[PDB]
């Protein structure tokens, strides 16, 4: 369905998931314990690389990508993604698309870089502030806890996820990545910094986001002039994984336009 | 693109377009003087008629659909619109997608008909309180005032609606649909009466709708259980005539899940 690759992202090694021609399309997984692009989006790359080359990056610190000894900030990934695109054999602009943590990376280079940048879609992204003990039963509550009611879990998934949260190196990083965070009070930019993504924008919200609210969702179309909005009932944070199909079709259907 | 037909409509004849072929999906133009099928859905019909059997219907009393003497009362349009599902022939369900006064028109039947329905598109639909001089000149100032700054004016589009708008018959119809709308302070429903909506619905919405604002897609969202959001920039009262490309597209990809 798709193969594994490695690349040299301005000293960070790191790994993506390949699958399709044409227009180049990247997709950001979201944070959490054993988060990586397999995992994020196995369902959707299939249905994207019918109409475009789809590119499935791990963050710094997670997946398979690098985990060094530095402080892990957003800006830190931020430079990362802007590496890793740089060092990947493009022809022109890229589209974008992240959840949650993966979302509010790709929002951070459609500003500071958006000169790369040709789309973005921000899917139950972190960004706004509006308003695990590492077991293999604790994943499972969280990503029922994180899901709609009606999400069915499947065991290779959890098993997947706990295996790659479990790794030490992946851990170490997480948690480094985590205590960032945590010293900042949260993952977030100012709405004036949110103001300033320019390119088309698709916004992407579960009506049932227990960690990112609905309302989020309606200030990112505020905030953002040339933004979409797209809302999906018996959504949970996890459009992408919840409703693979339904997501797939709606990001299709946004950079066909774009 | 698509031929004229006429049917009897238990007791009305009424007048609509077909294009396609496939699941029948049925267009409900908005309100407003000279308002009616070719105007409102010219630009839509050929890319949905590649997938599906489109048929644009004119509601009662206007367009070409017959006008007769009685109190045109929301009641009214309702039942014709059930009479023109039944008197057409169908084979099972159809999709039912209302600008403004047709999307009221689509909600009463979803909710009062549902049997008939498989899904629900409202664009810039009336229903929610959430709160013309008949000169060529007039219409073409009401034209620009209820779409996106950006939208071009076509003289054959004014023209066209402007000839349906001034024929005595279509004017003394519309009059008297206006009155009454007038003596109830507005076409609407009570929130619980939209919450009835059970079938798989999708709220479109410009951001720069005049005439309903964009937080009554807000409201429609919280209301309608089953109901997805796909919110357009740049967009006033009229998303499939502003930028049809995008309207037809975004209700393809609704459909194929439903």
């Amino acid at each position: 369905a798709y193969v594994e690759r490695f690349v040299n992202a301005g000293g960070v090694e790191t790994r993506y998931l390949e699958a399709g021609k044409g227009q180049p399309v990247i997709l950001i997984h979201g944070g959490g314990a054993g988060a990586e692009s397999e995992g994020n989006w196995r369902n959707v790359i299939p249905i994207l690389a019918r109409h475009y080359r789809v590119i499935a990056m791990d963050m710094l610190g997670f997946g398979k990508t690098a985990k060094p000894d530095i402080e892990y900030t957003q800006d830190r990934r931020i430079r990362h993604l802007h590496d890793f695109i740089k060092a990947m054999n493009f022809d022109g602009k890229v589209s974008i698309v992240g959840n949650s943590m993966g979302g509010a990376t790709g929002l951070g280079v459609s500003v500071l870089h958006s000169e790369l940048v040709n789309a973005l879609v921000l899917m139950g992204s972190a960004g706004l502030v509006v308003e695990y003990d590492f077991t293999r039963e604790g994943m499972v509550h969280l990503v029922k806890a994180l899901t709609n009611d009606g999400f069915k879990i499947d065991d290779a998934m959890i098993n997947s996820r706990y295996t790659y949260a479990t790794d030490e190196a992946t851990r170490k990083a997480y948690v480094a990545t985590m205590q960032w965070i945590r010293e900042q009070g949260g993952l977030f930019y100012d709405p004036e910094f949110i103001r300033k993504v320019q390119v088309p924008t698709l916004v992407v919200q579960g009506k049932d986001d227990k960690v990112v609210p609905v309302e989020t969702a309606y200030k990112f179309l505020d905030l953002i002039d040339d933004s979409w909005g797209y809302i999906i009932p018996h959504c949970g944070h996890w459009a992408m994984i919840e409703h693979p199909e339904d997501f797939a079709n709606a990001t299709l259907s946004f950079l066909s336009l774009r």
